[PDB]
């Protein structure tokens, strides 16, 4: 199982670590941070210029472009590392793809006007992430009769939706979107059953690093969540998750090596 973008490949026979690069000189700090994460073992750098927090004061297209496009550009013309962009906006999708982005990672699964078509036209791999509702309001009262089933259903529908717009099944990644319209129980239900999302035969991407599913369980703030975060990463990778999105790269890469050695021996 592989992915193809910008004339190179990503080999998903083992877990990859995705380093979070939040951009909210700005440009000099970001490149350094991307460098430190590449050295630490990160093979994808995730550039994100719009807060996805439950607060959610949305940003303009011009400001998202200002924050994201120079950073993606800088990274693609130094390093060989794959680059993913956290955007919902078709112009950011178009523009970051031109300057060398490899993966469109949209928390809204290309639901914005023109986003689906803009993604189609780039030919780049697209991540389909589940969220109930939208960021402004998703956390007030998350509710499912059956969270696994509803997330499963969501991937069926979105995979079709992307196929119909001319994006090949081979381009898609799936992500049940931990913390995106989910309480603590919902999140752990999805993590315990994550291996069952393999039936789609698509790479699974997951993102639990320092999230409330650790914070609420341990009753600690965001800087005290590393052990819980590594536990979540290992639990997911043991179930065959292909990409782990994290803040703490060195520690996550160390944990993934232990998982790789374990899965080799099976
Ligand atoms: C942008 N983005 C965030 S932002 C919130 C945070 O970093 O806590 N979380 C995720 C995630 O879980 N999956 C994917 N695919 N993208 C994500």
């Amino acid at each position: 199982m592989k992915l193809f973008a910008q004339g190179t490949s990503l080999d998903l026979s083992h877990p990859h670590v995705m380093g979070i690069l939040n951009v909210t000189n700005s440009l000099i700090d970001a490149v350094k941070h991307a460098n430190l994460m590449i050295n630490a073992g990160a093979t994808i750098i995730d550039v994100g210029g719009e807060s996805t927090r439950p607060g959610a004061a949305e940003v303009s297209v011009e400001e998202e472009l200002q924050r994201v496009i120079p950073v993606v550009e800088a990274i693609a013309q130094r390093f060989e590392v794959w680059i993913s962009v956290d955007t919902s906006k078709p112009e950011v999708i178009r523009e970051s793809a031109k300057v060398g982005a490899h993966i469109i990672n949209d928390i809204r699964s290309l639901s914005e006007p023109g986003a689906l078509e803009a993604a189609a036209e780039t030919g780049l791999p697209v991540c389909l992430m589940h969220m109930q509702g939208n960021p402004k309001t998703m956390q007030e009262a998350p509710k499912y009769d059956d969270v696994f089933a509803e997330v499963n259903r969501y991937f069926i529908e979105q995979i079709a939706r992307c196929e119909q717009a001319g994006i090949a099944k081979e381009k898609l990644l799936l992500d049940p979107g931990f913390g995106f319209g989910k309480n603590l129980s919902h999140n752990y239900s999805l993590l315990a059953r994550l291996a069952e999302f393999h039936h789609f035969n698509l790479p699974l991407l997951v993102g639990m690093s320092r999230k409330s599913m650790i914070g609420q369980l341990l009753n600690v703030g965001p800087s005290e969540r590393l052990s819980g975060s590594l536990a979540c990463a290992v639990i997911a990778a043991m179930q065959g998750a292909h990409i782990i999105r994290v803040h703490d790269v060195k520690e996550t890469v160390e944990a993934m090596r232990v998982v790789e050695a374990t899965l080799s021996a099976k």
